[PDB]
């Protein structure tokens, strides 16, 4: 099957594209790059870790959002390609609150705004860092959601061709790719 969205009633009549802009400006940069991370406070976190997960989850350092990927991922950290985040990502949500992680069984979103789900992307270790689950993950870690938007517009367009980023959640649900949360 194909890419499937949950969205919260709220989103009904935006767009894709627009959401994700705005998401990125809200989440921001936590500034996950050489020299600046010194601590656990900008890492995020695997379930179960340390460095290979069916999750992979962050939270924002300039606010409550926090985001959820999903597949099975792992991450090199001083090995050959160097911080390189690969494998497969068949979901991202975005919202509000992370709680949870490995200790308790798995991460989740208090207050999920939107979720991605059946990506089927998977990046080989082999591209480092120009896979495309890594500058997915890497864009929304960074405030630049542009990697997740394109393979968002690909997959729709997949399903079919008046289908796009630009569609609004709305017109994704009647074309039976989307659907509105039961409690907005």
């Amino acid at each position: 099957m194909s890419i499937s969205i949950s969205y919260s009633t709220t989103y009904s009549g935006w767009t894709v594209a627009d959401y994700l802009a705005d998401w990125s400006a809200y989440f921001g940069d936590v500034n996950h790059r050489p020299g600046q991370v010194v601590d656990g406070s900008n890492t995020g976190g695997f379930n179960p870790g340390p460095f290979d997960g069916s999750q992979y989850a962050l939270k924002s350092t300039a606010s409550d959002a926090a985001f959820i990927a999903g597949g099975d991922l792992h991450y090199t950290l001083f090995s050959n390609p160097s911080h390189t985040l690969w494998g497969k990502l068949d979901s991202i949500a975005l919202g509000d609150t992370l709680t949870g992680g490995a200790s308790s069984g798995g991460y989740a979103l208090d207050s999920q705004e939107v979720s991605f789900s059946n990506l089927g992307l998977d990046s080989p270790i082999a591209q480092g860092r120009d896979g495309t689950v890594h500058k997915v993950v890497y864009g929304l870690m960074s405030g630049d959601s542009s990697a997740l938007q394109g393979q968002i517009d690909a997959l729709l367009k997949a399903v079919d061709p008046s289908l796009s980023i630009n569609s609004t959640f709305d017109q994704l649900a009647a074309a039976g790719v989307a659907h509105a949360t039961p409690a907005a």
